[PDB]
DNA sequence: TTCGACCGGTCGA
DNA sequence: TTCGACCGGTCGA
């Protein structure tokens, strides 16, 4: 698809869409649109929900597009009563945690690990129960992870936690906020998952708009991609833009990018899962 | 004087702000406004010397108020051409580094200490000079500290490196950024400075646009204050937001957060450097 | 509640 | 230049 989109000030540019129709398109907005404002409803739920509809919708597309492109684009022109950029991200990096916790958690359940989104208080607790909150910021994890008759601190159902996730719609230089805390635990034996959508793309006049991230190509790894490739500072990292480039087949670290769509059943994010916490 | 601002929604709202006389603002307006669009003329350097001279013709108005009530205000509802708000972000930060190496270098001098904001690429070679390039991040430092017959890496006139500043006009969750390299930085006897304004108000509905910043008080100390007070995360914190609460006279770290205003000659600041350097 | 973390347009060397 | 770091309104538990 092709949308045209208006920056303001007589400045229109237009970004390609792979895998999406214009009728598709239409079905998401619609959907999307009346939850932007709707009373009652939290953004993040509206934005999650959507990207998992979204995904289902164009399994084809890129899910880092449909969350850049058609999501954040959409949200800004119609969120209302309050300022649209700073709204959308208050909501939409806990909408990915949402979004993660409801596609990942149906699938999961079978063997028995069961994901957890975190807020506010309750990372708090994930941390206490993990055993790093002596060593690790109060609100360092957002998505828990927990095993059936394994990991540590088990509730009284007898889910324990064997690791987290770090999800971060995009990283800049943000990404380094987790490293600490990653490694510690990792050093615990914890799951330490980074997941991402790798935002980014560049706005007219001086760029293209295609969404490509920031993790460049690992022939000539930069320092971010060398936070998972060569000092291991994560588990894995699992990106849902496409054009994010994986890892070679082996590493300094053998800490590995890992890419895939997010729509679907099993994939190597739940089979990744599955094989640790076997 | 009585400040009166439009959120544009039909929404009005005013904060104190503290001596600063009308005639005194719009000095600061008729100074700083002409360089908000001026080209060729960084509004780094805009806002930077707008602070300095801020700060000069208001000595015993809060520093931070004059930061984030007057420059920054002024600047979003100013700015042409591209979006207020991300520029700000994009040319603040790095005002307040050139304004901290404006104001203080011509005191400094005179103890043969000399600040240096670093830029892109001079990041890299000051932590090569510093001996920690390889156990810390490319760009983790912003302004260095440089001492004439002392520290590493003596230039040709025998300045050398003897520590550096992390500069945070607002800490939020991004002073975790800088702990890392800071750590390390302490470990080789090198000063790992955490300057900062402490800017942060909350608008209306909910906020009464007070600057209080986000230390909290000594009685109930927060994450935020413990990366200092216990952690020691820091040599040392210095802000410019006047309501900052200072540390008490001994904290469990030895570290202190330390506030004054940013004008003048020798100050809590300049004494510290005298005292931790000579 | 009170006060925390969420993210991206920008603009340089 | 190529791709990095800068920061604050938001809105919840």
């Amino acid at each position: 698809m092709r949308l045209d989109l208006d920056f303001g000030r007589g400045l229109v540019a237009h970004v390609m869409l792979d895998n999406v129709s214009e009728e598709q398109y239409q079905q998401i907005s619609d959907y999307f649109v009346p939850l932007v404002n709707k009373p009652k409803l939290k953004s993040r739920d509206a934005i999650g929900q959507a990207f998992v509809m979204a995904t289902e919708v164009c399994p084809d597309a890129n899910p880092s597009d449909l969350w850049h492109h058609v999501l954040y684009r959409i949200y800004i022109r119609e969120k209302i009563g309050t300022d649209p950029s700073q709204s959308w991200v208050r909501t939409s990096g806990e909408a990915f945690e949402v979004a993660l916790v409801e596609r990942y958690n149906p699938v999961l359940a079978r063997h028995g690990i069961r994901l957890t989104a975190l807020f506010k208080g309750q990372k708090g607790l994930a941390l206490t129960r993990m055993g790093v909150a002596d060593r690790v910021g109060s609100r360092k994890v957002d998505v828990m992870i927990e095993k059936q008759g394994g990991g540590r601190s088990p509730d009284a159902e007898g889910f324990g936690v064997v690791g987290g996730i770090h999800a971060k719609v995009s990283l800049a230089e943000r990404v380094s906020d987790d490293i600490p805390a990653s490694r510690i635990m990792m050093g615990e034996g914890l799951l330490s998952v980074l997941s991402t959508l790798d935002v980014k793309s560049f706005p007219p006049p001086h760029g293209d708009l295609v969404n490509r991230g920031e993790l460049g190509t690992p022939d000539r790894p930069s320092d971010k991609r060398n936070y998972i490739e060569g000092h291991g500072d994560f588990s894995a990292c699992f990106s849902y833009n496409l054009r994010t480039s994986p890892s070679n087949a082996t590493t300094p670290s053998g800490r590995h990018i890992y890419v895939s769509g997010f729509s679907g059943q099993d994939d190597e994010f739940t089979d990744y899962l599955v094989a640790q916490l076997a």
